[PDB]
C-alpha cells in the first residue's frame, strides 16, 4: 500500500484527486502541498495533512520529501494554454523547473510519479480524428511545448534510471466545484452556469469546435488505475485517455434536454478558440484500455446532470 | 550587409564558421563569443571582435547583444550525446536556458536566429530510413530530449511573436581544424588521426552502424545560405539537411584506398553505439534542397583526401 504525495494538490484537478486518495489509502498516508494555502472554503482547509510547498523551490522539495517518504507522487503544478500565452516565462519556469525537480527527486528516491500531460501537446499536424499515442507533435502553445518535454524528459529518466515515470494526455476536465473562468475549456462550466441562471451565455468557442473532455470522477479513476497497474503491464510511460467528445452545441443541446428549456447562447469567439481548433476533436485511447483498463462511466447527459445539481449545492447558483 | 553573433564560437562548428563570416561579411560585421578564452595556437586567437560570454548570464548576454546590435545569431552552445548522458544536468542547463535566452534576445532586438538542431533529436520511432522532417520524435539522450524542446520553442517564438528562427537538424560533421573529443560521430575523427600515427583505432561504434554525415566545407555553405535566404521561402523553421551516410568500415576503407595502406582499428563497443543505433541510418533533406538550395559538393572518398592532407598542416602530424 502507498503512501501518495500530491504536489499542486489545491488546484481543479488536485483537490479531487486529494479528496479520493484520502479515502481510498488514508489520510496519514497522503500528503498534499501547494504554493498557495486553502481558502477557509477550499474544500481541504483545516484538514491535516496539508502542507505549503513551492515546488520551484528544490531544496524545500527535497526536505518534504525525506520527511514524508512517499512511494507514489502525482506532479500537478502547471500553467495551462491561456495564461501561458500572456506569460510565457512563468510557464517556462513552472511547466519546465519543477518538473525536472520532481523528476530528479523520484530518481533519488525512489518515488513511482505521475506527470500529467494534455492534448494540447498536439497541433495541427498530428492527425486531428482519433489521434495515434504516437504521432507528430506540432503544439502551437509554449504550454503545449512544455509538456512535449515533459514526456521525452520523463520517458528519458524511465529509460535511464529505471524511474518509474507514468504520464496521461488529459483532455479537458470539467468539474463542478471550478469556478468559471478564461480557460481553454471553461466555456463548458459558463454555460452550466448561465443554464441555472437562466442568462444569456456569450461562447467563446465556436459551435461545432468538438475536442476531447472528460467528467472529474471518470478522470480520478483512470488516474488511481494507472499508478496500481504493475509495471510489466505498460507497454508505454504516456498514454491518450479519453471520455467523450462534444462541441459547445452539443453541450447546450445535453443541457436543455436536462433542464427541459432553451438556453441563450451566442457565439461570440475569444481567446480559447484559436487554442482549441490546434487540438484534436477526438482521441485513441485503445494502448490505455489495453494496457491497464481505462474506462468510462459518463455520457454527456449523465455528466450535465450531475453538474446541474451539484453546482446549486456548491456555489449557491438557484436550483433547477 | 549583415551582422553577425555567433555564441560558443570556439568549438568544432563555431572556429569554422566563425573564420567563413569573417572572410564573408568583413571582419567588423562578425563578433564572436565562448564561455572561454582562446589559447594562443587556436584559429581565432589574437584576432579582434572575439569576447569572453557566458551564455547562462542573461544580463551579460544582453549588454553583449545591445553594444554589437547584431541582425544574424548563430546560437552554438549546447552539450550532446555522450557527454549529457554522463552529465545532465549541465546538459539540460546549457541546452535549456541559454536557449531560452537567446530567443527572447531574438525577439527584443529583433534579431534572426539560428539555432542548430541534430539527428540526435530523432529516436528508434523516427522511420530510420530517409528520416522525414516531420516524423515521431522519441529521442534516448537527454541532449535529444533537448533539442527537440529548441525545435519547438523555437518555432513558437516564430509563431507567436514573428521571430525569424531557422535550424537545421545537422549530422554528424566531419572538420580537420579541431582535435577530437569523446563524442559519437568524433569516432571518425580520431580514425583519421589513427591513420595517419600508424596506431591501433578502438572504435566504440560497431562496424556497419550507418550514419548521416557531412564534411565542414558542405555545412558551412549551407549555414550560411539558409540565413541568406528570404523568409518568404521558407516553409518550415527546422529542416534535415544531410551530405552522406557511412558505416566506421566505409570509412576504414576509404582511408584505406587514399593511404594506400592498412589500417588497424579494433572495435570495442562503448556507450556512443547505442546513441548512434537509435539514430537515422539516412535522411530526406528535399525539403531543404528545394526552398533553399542545400548543396553538397563532397563525397566520402573525396573527404578523406582532404582530411588526411589537411590535418598534418594544421596539427604536425606525421605527412601523408
Ligand atoms: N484541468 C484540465 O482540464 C487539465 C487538462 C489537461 C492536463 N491538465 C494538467 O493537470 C495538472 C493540474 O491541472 P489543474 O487543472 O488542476 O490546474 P490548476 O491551475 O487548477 O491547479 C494548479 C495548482 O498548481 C499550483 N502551483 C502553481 N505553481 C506552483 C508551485 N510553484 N509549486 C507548487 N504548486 C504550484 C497552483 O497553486 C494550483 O493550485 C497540470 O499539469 C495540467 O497541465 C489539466
Ligand atoms: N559537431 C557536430 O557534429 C554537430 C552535430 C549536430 C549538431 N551540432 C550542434 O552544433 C552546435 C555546436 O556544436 P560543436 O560541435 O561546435 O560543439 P563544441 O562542443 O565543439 O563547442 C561548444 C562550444 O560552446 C561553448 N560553451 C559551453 N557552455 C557555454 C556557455 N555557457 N556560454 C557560451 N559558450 C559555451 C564551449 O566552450 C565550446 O567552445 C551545438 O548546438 C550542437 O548541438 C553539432
Ligand atoms: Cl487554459
Ligand atoms: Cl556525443
Ligand atoms: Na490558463
Ligand atoms: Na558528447
Amino acid at each position: 500500500m502507498p503512501r501518495v504525495l500530491v504536489t499542486g494538490a489545491l488546484g481543479q484537478i488536485g483537490t479531487d484527486l486529494s479528496l479520493a486518495l484520502r479515502d481510498k489509502f488514508g489520510a496519514d498516508s497522503v500528503l498534499v502541498s501547494d504554493v498557495v494555502e486553502p481558502g477557509a472554503k477550499h474544500p481541504l482547509a483545516g484538514l491535516k495533512g496539508v502542507e505549503k510547498l513551492d515546488c520551484l523551490d528544490s531544496n524545500g522539495f527535497e526536505k518534504l520529501v525525506k520527511e514524508f517518504k512517499p512511494t507514489w507522487m502525482y506532479h500537478l503544478p502547471a500553467i495551462m494554454s491561456v495564461r501561458g500565452e500572456a506569460e510565457p516565462d512563468l510557464a517556462m519556469d513552472i511547466n519546465v523547473n519543477t518538473t525536472r525537480y520532481a523528476l530528479e527527486l523520484a530518481r533519488k528516491y525512489n518515488i513511482r510519479i505521475f506527470i500529467p500531460s494534455t492534448i494540447a501537446a498536439f497541433g495541427d499536424k498530428c492527425g486531428k480524428t482519433m489521434t495515434k499515442d504516437d504521432t507528430i507533435m506540432n503544439p502551437s502553445t509554449v504550454y503545449g511545448v512544455t509538456k512535449v518535454y515533459t514526456e521525452l524528459l520523463g520517458t528519458w529518466y524511465r529509460q535511464k534510471y529505471g524511474v518509474d515515470f507514468r504520464s496521461v494526455r488529459l483532455p479537458g476536465i470539467i468539474s463542478a466545484a471550478t469556478l468559471p473562468g478564461g480557460g481553454a475549456t471553461d466555456y463548458a462550466i459558463h454555460m452550466y452556469h448561465s443554464a441555472l441562471l437562466q442568462k444569456k451565455c456569450v461562447c467563446p468557442v465556436l459551435p461545432y469546435e468538438s475536442l476531447p473532455m472528460m467528467y472529474m470522477p471518470d478522470t480520478l479513476n483512470s488516474l488511481v488505475k494507472i499508478m496500481e497497474a504493475p509495471l510489466e503491464k505498460l507497454t508505454r510511460t504516456v498514454y491518450n485517455i479519453t471520455g467523450f467528445s462534444f462541441s459547445p452545441s452539443e453541450l447546450r443541446f445535453s443541457i436543455e434536454r436536462c433542464t427541459d428549456r432553451t438556453i441563450e447562447v451566442e457565439y461570440v469567439e475569444g481567446p480559447a478558440q484559436k487554442i482549441a481548433n490546434s487540438w484534436p476533436d477526438s482521441l485513441d485511447d485503445s494502448n490505455a484500455r489495453n494496457d491497464w483498463g481505462h474506462q468510462v462511466k459518463y455520457d454527456i447527459d449523465m455528466m450535465s446532470e450531475d453538474m446541474l445539481r451539484q453546482i446549486p449545492i456548491l456555489h449557491g447558483l438557484p436550483s433547477l
